[PDB]
């Protein structure tokens, strides 16, 4: 009994403990904002060297930062924060975490326990609240029950689809002494079922007769390190062509011929019409997003004639059950981790060398479905499509590591399109909620993650709006991020959808931009400003090259939609394809409409 | 029938229908930001000139101002956001609105009723999330019930304690036009109890007995226009010394002999003495809050004891029964409307015209506990009191209404202690939450709502950090808000608390500041700096004297403890006091401690 | 009872505080509140395809349900889309009672402890009218291996299962429809039916259905 008996903790504060419990769970790095009922643990961590405090200037901040580095590091993003707004701060990034799952570990301090319920001082129900946008939250009610609490948090939120956790740690709590033995259990932290083998093998058998086959992976694939390896075996051995989604991108190397880019809304409408016609769907670590299936009632219409017929299907390797199923039935479910199920899955598959005609259709379709746009033409502005090639096409001269973080809106699908994707954990953007301002916390977070790589923030100019005060942390941090404002003085991706939708009725979609120059230079931040197409090449170079963090502003055309474009109610493969006389005969038609001011 | 049913609607989108409302609920200000599912909204009200449209750089802002706007004006403050990120982005401001009695009503834009529950593209559970920071939410289903749940909204909001509420509307309710006719009373907007009548009349004749009476006033007296008049009525013809919260400062004229200034945690040693010997306490409109009691068990002792003796205890007069007894024992609770429960109760009270005995302690406690602090010397830096003093005297010198918002620490304190409160609506502060990063965006509600009105914003650097980017929102508003920054480069509150109980280990409570000076250059606004004593009387008035958006920023002495104080768990009248020789012992300390470094 | 009684037919609970309905109403309210209470284009639309798809059907069946009930003119219209396309129909235990079970048409109750001809006919049909029903669990057996032969049908643009259904919760909660129509589905029927083709006889389907039910008593 003694030998299951913890004493090694009695006489430590609640804060001491949390130190310690940080520590065997091998925290690097802690994202956070001070306040009075998170301060017996702030004392706590007083002068640690234990690990990596980053202050940023707003808790949405820490809870973005987190993310980011969460997303770079594969590590869980650790956040501390004081009760009441400091709590209620970190809501949109938690919902943001749960969207993306993103494994995410929010400390909140709470009021003490005697005045909880009493509409306190800085109180907020943040248990309640944040209920629906957490895997699981708990309040600690006494500071012997505190490291076991601490275990659960981590082992659930990096466990199953990884999301965010809350623990909300009266200051009482923290402050109290720890006077009695704990279960020695509580002070560390932490086979394939016959069904799933099965599944398994079913799956195979189902592969080796399909002459159609597709794989479509997502981010599950790269939530283990091997993931990634294994995707490339699988597709290598029976030959098979790649499309991902938006946080699948990294996941297979887009330069290989077997890859079909990212499928979508706007995804490439090679990577759309193949998945159209597949007549076998290898679903990895992927949730069937409505961004990605178009008209849910019309998607993959021949792996549904094939799994009728018993010669293909949808093959579904997830790892939570409440995805499965959930959108399409699957043909066959492979629950658990993608990648240990692979290991048991390619074995059981056929090699093949060829597949003549399947990849005639592909290749004709690459060919026929670039990512077309209207080129610049003498004296115009900067298209925002050329300015991202030029960013990924100049970064990759570097013998370094690049890292892309993103704002919401149509920089992002341009990101998405035009850069090159070949490592995982390098697309680290929000998909699920969208979550405009997330781009530079974010890259903040990434570069603390990872300091020798180059992190670029593509960001909208109403994105940045939102968060540009975290510039004074990247500063404080000595994160050297890259961050380029695409300014277009609009909010494009809603003013793409008010030209097409609304008649180009412009409403409340153009915001006032501070000068991000001097915005820049107050913040302590390297400024440059690309503002024709004489400077683009150059201005991108200074970018790369500095070693500072620094903010580029690029001034670039209004008014261009995202093409490709799947319209809400269609076809998957029901697409608009760029067009150069219809982009013009488009802006004829809005020049009129608006007389002139557009 | 044909009378009891409506068909003008009919024809009409969600959206148009939205519109409608709006106006006919004398809506003249929506604050907001755009995004998909909530465009059929924004297009009904696209170029509409029935309202103004004020656009933040981000929701959190749109929140804030919309709760100065309605502190300022009295009527609700009106939120129009979009799904998902757009909605959470809300949640501080519903909590804050919600803690402070602060009638916000939130429509947020919501994913297809087809999309719900399905983890779709941008959707929250928003209905879930904010229902513990709203007194109701709810989700519009069909267009047809939509007129009675924007009806049903601003009344929960408006009455009762005033509060916030959120209205989900699914972009496909918004979108579709109405076709059947609906019930007349939904498309328009809308005696005392023998218990309560009795209950004043027993609660006239305890006062009638009190030979040590005391008014504590809060922010209920505010809730109506004949508050402060009554207040003052009752105060004059009873001759009873007022007290106010933080809340309700403004309610009842400061220069008046009567007043004992603001009581609590940091209010005046004279009010603290006052309530604590008080045989008679008549509370107006407010909650009894953990800031302004002290230690509960041994708060109000005197009152206590004559409600025991039947010669005196606490009269309240609330609105809410949910506060009544909540915190202390009411001897006789007047539920309702206080200033409505005034006119019944005040002419039940016996004319007074002196208490010499009473007033002579009153007098001396006024004299003895002034807010004293270390003034400048010769070389020091300015102090933080004497810069809100400056800005106190120069703005009473415009013939023009003065509107003070803050964010929140230690300036906040200070304002309401060195500023001299007249008028109601003046105070415009978070209190019952403590919201950092409120002052900006709550002075631009505040000053829309009171286009003439001077709005001054008295924010700390670090609660200005938090939401400084929108400074570009005023500029778009045409809000020519002041906002004033005291540069201590810290935390000071939290400082306060870690010199105090910490042993001068200040964790984490130093953020770098941005140069504010090109900050306001970057964002189109006037900046000001004063740096040492000679300037501060001429740049306050440049400050005071400028008809445009202008950022002023002071350098101020650092680590200054706010005095007086009420320790956590003293009785209020266990109070520190300012004192010169305690605070070079302290300084001397302080340096030894941290080496120099402070 | 507006709710209660409306869409899905479901319970509701009223809470009455003892001071509230011993309190004597002082003022004045709403008229409205003192007294008690078109088919949309993507609807119109869907109850069209709906048509022509079972006017292609070969093995067609009824399952009928709770739903039918709840018009007084439900049965009657089921009768009439049976008799008028010639369609076998079957009910959910809750159905029982909906369709007159001495007709020839009759397959009796489906499902778990269902007549192993309604369960034979429903397996092998290639379109399934749903009627007010929301595939229970009882019903369904194995969900991934229900209905194949409706799966295959929707697949080549010859079938499928069409789904009458009031409450948009229970639209392809459980299996895909091919056309959904939402709505009351006696109202969706009196709007069906005249766009079903009259059919006089399916001999081969007949003949098989005939064959189970011989086979399969209880
Ligand atoms: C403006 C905008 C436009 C967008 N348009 C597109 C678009 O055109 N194309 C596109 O693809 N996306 C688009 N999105 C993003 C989209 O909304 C989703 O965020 C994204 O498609 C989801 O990708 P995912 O399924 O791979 O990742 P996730 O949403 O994270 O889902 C991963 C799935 O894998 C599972 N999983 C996790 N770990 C494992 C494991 N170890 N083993 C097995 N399974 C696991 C998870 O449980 C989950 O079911 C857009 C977003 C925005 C803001
Ligand atoms: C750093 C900091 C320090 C603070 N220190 C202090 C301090 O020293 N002193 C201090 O006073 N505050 C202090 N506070 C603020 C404090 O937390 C509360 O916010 C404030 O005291 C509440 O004041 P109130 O009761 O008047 O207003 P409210 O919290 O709004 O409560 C008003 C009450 O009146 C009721 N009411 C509303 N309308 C009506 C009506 N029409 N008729 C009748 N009743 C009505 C409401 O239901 C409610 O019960 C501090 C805040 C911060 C951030
Ligand atoms: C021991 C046991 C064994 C059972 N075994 C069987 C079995 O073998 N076979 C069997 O059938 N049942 C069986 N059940 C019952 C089964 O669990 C379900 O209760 C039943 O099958 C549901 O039938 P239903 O779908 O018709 O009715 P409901 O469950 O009431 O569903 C009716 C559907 O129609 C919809 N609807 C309602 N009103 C309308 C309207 N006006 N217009 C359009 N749609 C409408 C409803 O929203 C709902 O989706 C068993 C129960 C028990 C206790
Ligand atoms: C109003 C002054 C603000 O400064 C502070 N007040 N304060 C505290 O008041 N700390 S506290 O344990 O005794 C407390 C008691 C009752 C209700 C709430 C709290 C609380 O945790 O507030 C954060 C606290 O810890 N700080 C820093
Ligand atoms: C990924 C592109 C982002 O741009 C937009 N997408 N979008 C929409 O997709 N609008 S939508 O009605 O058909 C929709 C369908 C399913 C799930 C969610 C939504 C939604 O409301 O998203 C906001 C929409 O309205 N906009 C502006
Ligand atoms: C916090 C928040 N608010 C609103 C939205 C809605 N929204 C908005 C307003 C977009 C426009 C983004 O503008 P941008 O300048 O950042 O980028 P682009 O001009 O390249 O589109 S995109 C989008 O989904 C959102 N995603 N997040
Ligand atoms: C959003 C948020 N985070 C944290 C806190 C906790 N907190 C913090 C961090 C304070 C210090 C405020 O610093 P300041 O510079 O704005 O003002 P002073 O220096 O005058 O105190 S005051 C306070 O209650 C808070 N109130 N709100
Ligand atoms: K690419
Ligand atoms: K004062
Ligand atoms: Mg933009
Ligand atoms: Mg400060």
């Amino acid at each position: 009994k003694e030998q299951l008996m913890d004493d090694s903790f009695i006489g430590l504060t609640g804060g001491e403990i949390f130190h310690e419990m940080m520590l065997r769970h091998k925290v690097d790095t802690v994202f956070g904002y001070a306040g009075g009922a998170i301060l017996p643990v702030f004392d706590a961590i007083y002068n640690s060297d234990k690990f990596k405090f980053v202050l940023p200037r707003h808790e949405q901040g820490a809870g973005h930062m987190a993310e980011g580095y969460a997303r770079a590091s594969g590590k869980p993003g650790v956040v501390l924060v004081t009760s009441g707004p400091g709590a209620t701060n970190v809501i949109t990034p938690m919902a943001d975490a749960l969207m993306d799952g993103v494994p995410l570990v929010v400390f909140s301090g709470q009021v003490p326990t005697t005045a909880i319920g009493t509409d306190a001082f800085q109180e907020a129900d943040i248990v309640g609240i944040s209920r629906s946008c957490t895997k699981w939250n708990v309040m600690v009610k006494n500071v012997a029950e505190l490291p076991r609490r601490i275990n659960e948090a981590f082992e659930i939120a990096t466990t199953g689809r990884p999301g965010p956790v809350l623990v909300d740690l009266p200051k009482d709590v923290t402050a109290s002494i720890l006077r009695e033995s704990i279960p020695i259990n509580t002070t560390l932290p932490s086979a394939v079922s016959e069904f799933t083998s099965e599944a398994i093998k079913r799956a195979a058998n189902i592969l080796n007769k399909a002459k159609k086959p597709i794989i479509y992976a997502g981010a599950g694939i790269l939530n283990n390190e091997q993931g990634p390896k294994l995707l490339k075996e699988l597709a290598d051995k029976a030959n098979i062509p790649v499309t991902t989604t938006l946080q699948g991108l990294g996941a297979f190397d887009q330069r290989d011929p077997k890859s079909l880019d990212m499928l979508g809304m706007h995804g490439s409408a090679a990577a759309n019409t193949a998945i159209q016609n597949a007549d076998c769907i290898i679903a990895l670590g992927a949730r069937f997003d409505d961004r990605v299936t178009g008209n849910i009632s019309k998607f993959a219409p021949e792996a549904k004639l094939a799994a009728s017929e018993g010669r293909g299907g949808i093959l579904h390797f997830e790892i939570s059950p409440k995805n499965i199923n959930k959108v399409v039935e699957a043909t066959e479910a492979i629950e658990g981790d993608v990648t240990a199920n692979l290991q048991s899955f390619i074995p059981l598959v056929d090699s093949i060398e060829n597949r003549p005609e399947w990849f005639n259709k592909i290749n004709e379709w690459k060919k026929k479905y670039p990512y077309s746009y209207q080129l610049e033409t003498p004296g115009s502005l900067i298209k925002p499509q050329t300015l991202i090639k030029e960013i990924s096409d100049q970064a990759q001269t570097y013998n370094k590591e690049v890292i892309v973080t993103t704002g919401v809106g149509q920089h992002q699908m341009w990101a998405a399109q035009h850069f090159t994707w070949t490592q995982p954990r390098t697309m680290i953007t929000s998909g699920g909620l969208g979550t405009m301002g997330y781009g530079l916390p974010a890259a903040i977070g990434a570069q603390v993650a990872k300091p020798d790589a180059i992190v670029i923030d593509i960001d909208g100019d109403a994105s940045f709006n939102m968060t540009l005060t975290e510039l004074s942390s990247a500063v404080q941090a000595g994160a050297p991020i890259k961050v380029c404002v695409l300014n277009n003085e609009e909010q494009g991706m809603v003013t793409q959808w008010q030209s097409l939708f609304y008649e180009h009725r412009y409403s409340h979609t153009h915001q006032s931009n501070p000068d991000f120059m001097k915005l820049a230079e107050s913040m302590n931040v390297k400024g440059i400003r690309i503002t024709n197409q004489q400077e683009l090449k150059s201005g991108v170079k200074e970018f790369l090259d500095a070693t500072e963090p620094v903010l580029l502003e690029v001034i670039v055309e209004k008014k261009v939609p995202v093409l490709p474009m799947v319209p809400a109610g269609k076809a998957l493969d029901d697409f608009i394809l760029w067009d150069a006389e219809v982009e013009k005969q488009q802006n004829d038609l809005r020049k009129e409409r608006t007389g002139g001011k557009y």
